[PDB]
């Protein structure tokens, strides 16, 4: 298992514009297009992102390309973030995947706000961090996915994904 396969399990793949769990226009592998309610504003962002007139539909290859950029940007955002970087550097390979997953879903600012859990992860207090991570809107809103990420942090194994 690796970060790509992990995220592919959590986000799915859709080749036509769809609405995410929050109700926002998305396409491919969890690629957020816009927070705007307008489907046209979404199609516009979509075409800008792909470099062609898509009419709301893309191919698998195009979906995968967006995905590659998005994972890349997630990692680089962590590395540039003063709050996140030290956490990431402290972690083993599996748990690093878990932090990347959170960042991809909720953005850098979002994760960076989990101050207390971050400190606990850094200190390697697994069980405590798992308990604190669960007290969040994130966990309340997407409990199945959150549990999977949380289990990855607690255990340092890919069990939740197998
Ligand atoms: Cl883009
Ligand atoms: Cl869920």
């Amino acid at each position: 298992m690796n970060i790509f396969e992990m995220l592919r399990i959590d986000e799915g793949l859709r080749l036509k514009i769809y609405k995410d769990t929050e109700g926002y226009y998305t396409i491919g592998i969890g690629h957020l297009l816009t927070k705007s309610p307008s489907l046209n504003a979404a199609k516009s962002e979509l075409d800008k992102a792909i470099g062609r007139n898509t009419n709301g539909v893309i191919t698998k290859d195009e979906a995968e390309k967006l995905f590659n950029q998005d994972v890349d940007a997630a990692v680089r955002g962590i590395l540039r973030n003063a709050k996140l970087k030290p956490v990431y550097d402290s972690l083993d390979a599996v748990r690093r995947a878990a932090l990347i997953n959170m960042v991809f879903q909720m953005g850098e600012d979002g994760v960076a706000g989990f101050t207390n859990s971050l400190r606990m992860l850094q200190q390697k207090r697994w069980d405590e961090a798992a308990v604190n991570l669960a007290k969040s809107r994130w966990y309340n809103q997407t409990p199945n996915r959150a549990k999977r990420v949380i289990t990855t942090f607690r255990t340092g194994t890919w069990d939740a994904y197998k």
